[PDB]
């Protein structure tokens, strides 16, 4: 019965295929192919459909596969280079019959992703019962939609008893938004349904997709042996009772936003498990017990009760928290919680764990600590021996994801470009990822059409030019001067950005914009650029459209000014849905001059607690004479979770309404201190809690504001009055 086909062949070769029969598969890439596949066989002989040699099998383009039968492997596969139409990549079912005691392994999903971010969808489903996917390596998942689902709808897919094993869930991108998980299992409408479901002995490498790595939305499952490695995110006892977590390692290595468990519902059982290094905060937390809803309905936080946690290990966990999300909302404190037989270990001066309500429900036994302080805690013991040294490598050594599969930088070539019609556009058409595009001579570099930057690009003035290079835009269609679309990396240092306007041409959408829709997150830097002369309300000089991300922006030693737009936006996503396009977002030594609209507009809104971004640095920014409309915002940071604005200069700015505007939570981390305010809009927030470290109203005096030096006078009050002793405002 062994057949060595082609792809194409497979359905009809699978139906007719016996007991014990094993499909070898042609090696070869097979483009725009939907299989959908029903085979039976039997508990002692399986249908193995296999590559013929592994890791040759390419399945491209507009496809996916659907199994259904019984006791069907599927071993093999490649997905990359295409995306799915419809479902998921690979679903366990195939119309109305499931998939049982099937098992997909020794697969990879590699970067299967379409053109537009704007989508939603699964890689992986799971329907049925008794189904394996072990030995796969999952990785690049740039849209919305959790990568690995199990399905609970119906009850031939609940008591599932699913074993998802041994497989590689590489780098997921931070997405935004809620709906960035690697593992779900279960949904709310079935969360008090058992599940059984067994995540064992798998590898979470960067899934930073949203604040929950796995979310255990189910009951009765187990989670063990797993190894959460530098993730963005926890594993989330989210819905569901009765749920195990045993023997986990989750090794954040004193990298932003890494966590451990956050727990709600009643009857769970964490032991064994290692935290280690963990820097999250909040829902990102090390360990997190949540305050619930009083009889909460099926979709809010469910009472925390009946947990037993024991001999945890501890080491190097910033945020241990009981009691986490205490609201008007969330009033009820866990009850019947045992800590017993735990370890922590840990070198920085923060507290042991930090309580937000009463924490009576809580008993402490024979718990052992090494902190550099004496806890006197009852149920608590001090061990000054205890090393924070763990040996990590037996989590590292496990073997894991296919077989088979294994797996920004300069090229150091240089393009000169003179001055004229279209050198610019032409000098990046002709260069390759990684090229530098260096602008040779002064002049203006005229441009009839935007720079459309889908790779890996650095456009610099060269370094003996005493001015910087002016772009001027004289098409005949509006577009901004730069478009960063799908696989452009941009740095940009020492241009002058003129949307002057040209007679008898349309005029330009802004100096440097992200297209809406684009998949691949980007990185921006600017360096030492100039933007002017954009005279329309509407535009700004750089932003991030809507449905575009970018995990890292550098705006430095800029000059924003003239304008009748905003200089930096960030604010597109406006639906209120917890969406945001920049995770953090760095502003240092910048002047903002003369502008109608906002000097930085960043937006994140709704009340969604999925995400960790964006987070925020100003930095010794010179803001004078910006957006005193009424109403208006110099710096309008709506929603920033993380706030740093320091060693600045507000003058003549937000007179109309704030220099600086949040409407932030509680709990968001903001920190504005040495700002010198004269002549501007208050600090305008909601709480009022943003304290006062070095508020002053001197009056700047700059050097030559009207040939564009700001920095001040060396006898001006603003000198030498930053945090660093360097000057208010930009300096040096
Ligand atoms: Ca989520």
């Amino acid at each position: 019965g062994n057949r060595t086909i082609d792809l194409n062949s497979l359905q009809s070769t699978l139906e007719k295929a016996g007991p014990g029969d094993t499909i070898y598969i042609k090696s070869g890439t097979y483009t725009n192919i939907q299989l959908q596949l029903e085979g039976y066989g039997k508990v002692e002989e399986p249908i193995v459909v296999m590559a013929q040699q592994p890791g040759s099998v390419f399945i491209e383009g507009v496809s996916n596969l659907r199994l259904c039968g019984e006791y069907v492997e599927i071993n093999g596969l490649h997905f990359r280079n295409g995306y799915t139409p419809k479902g998921a990549v690979i679903e366990f079912r195939n119309g109305e019959k499931v998939a049982n005691n099937c098992r997909i392994t020794d697969c990879v999903i590699d970067y299967f992703n379409p053109i537009d971010r704007g989508v939603s969808g699964s890689w992986i489903l799971l329907y049925g019962r008794n189904n394996r996917l072990d030995h796969n390596s999952i990785l690049g998942k740039l849209y919305a939609g959790v990568t690995l689902a199990v399905i609970l709808n119906g009850e031939g897919d609940r008591n599932n008893n699913h074993r998802i094993d041994h497989n590689y869930f590489g780098e997921r991108p931070i997405l935004g938004s809620n709906g960035g998980e690697t593992i779900r299992v279960g949904t709310s409408h079935h969360a008090f349904f058992s599940s059984n479901t067994v995540i064992e002995d798998n590898m979470f490498h960067h899934c930073n997709g949203e604040v929950e790595v796995v979310s255990i939305k189910s009951s009765d499952n187990i989670i063990r042996n797993n190894v959460f490695l530098e993730c963005r995110g926890i594993l989330a006892l989210r819905h569901g009772n009765r749920n195990l977590v045993e023997g986990n390692a989750f090794i954040g290595n004193g990298l932003p936003c890494t966590g451990g468990v956050r727990i709600v519902n009643e009857g769970h059982t964490i032991k064994g498990n290692l935290f280690y290094g963990l820097k999250g905060d909040r829902f990102f937390a090390a360990l997190g017990l949540m305050n619930a809803v009083p009889n909460s309905l099926p979709n809010r936080y469910h009472h925390v009760k009946d947990v037993t946690l024991e001999d945890n290990r501890f080491i190097n966990c910033d945020n241990i928290l009981f009691c986490v999300g205490k609201d008007n909302e969330r009033t009820l404190p866990p009850s019947n919680i045992s800590f017993i037989r735990n370890q922590f270990i840990s070198k920085s001066d923060k507290a042991l764990y930090q309580s937000f309500d009463d924490i009576s429900g809580f008993t402490f036994i024979d718990n052992v600590v090494n902190y550099p302080y004496t806890v006197t805690q009852r149920g608590f013991q001090n061990n000054t021996t205890l090393s924070d040294s763990i040996d990590l490598k037996p989590y590292m050594e496990k073997k894991n994801g296919a077989s088979w599969y294994t797996l920004l930088v300069l090229t150091g070539n240089e393009i000169s470009v003179k001055a004229g019609q279209n050198t610019l556009l032409e000098a990046l058409n002709q260069a390759q990822s990684g090229d530098i595009l260096n602008l040779s001579e002064e002049g203006v570099y005229w441009l009839d059409n935007t720079l459309l930057i889908d790779k890996y690009i650095r456009i610099q003035a060269d370094s003996h030019l005493s001015k910087r290079p002016v772009l001027c835009f004289n098409g005949m269609s509006g577009k901004a001067f730069v478009t960063i679309v799908n696989g452009g990396n941009l740095e940009i240092q020492g241009l002058a950005f003129n949307g002057e306007g040209e007679a008898g041409k349309a005029l330009s959408e802004g100096g440097i914009t992200v297209k809406s829709g684009t998949i691949t997150p980007y990185l921006l830097t600017v360096d030492n650029c100039e933007f002017y002369n954009f005279n329309e309300s509407g535009l700004a000089a750089i932003r991030g459209e809507k449905s575009t991300f970018s995990p890292m922006v550098i705006i430095r030693n800029s000059f924003f000014h003239d304008m009748s737009g905003e200089a930096i936006n960030f604010a597109g996503e406006k639906d209120d849905k917890g969406k945001y396009n920049v995770e953090e977002l760095h502003v240092d030594n910048c002047i903002f001059y003369r502008l109608l609209g906002s000097a930085l507009n960043i937006y994140r809104g709704g009340n969604d607690e999925s995400t960790s971004g964006p987070l925020l640095t100003v930095d010794h920014c010179t803001i004078e004479n910006v957006d005193n409309k009424e109403q208006g915002s110099a710096m309008r940071l709506i929603g920033v979770q993380s706030a740093t604005v320091t060693n600045c200069s507000f003058a003549n700015s937000g007179k109309g309404g704030a220099s600086i505007r949040f409407n932030e939570m509680s709990w968001d981390k903001l920190s504005v201190s040495y700002i010198n305010l004269y002549n501007s809009g208050r600090i305008a927030s909601f709480w009022g809690k943003l304290g006062s470290k070095n508020i002053t109203n001197y009056r700047p005096e700059y050097v030559d504001a009207n040939t564009g030096n700001f920095y001040q006078i060396s006898t001006s009050p603003l000198s030498n009055k930053a945090s660093d002793k360097k000057d208010l405002g930009i300096t040096q």
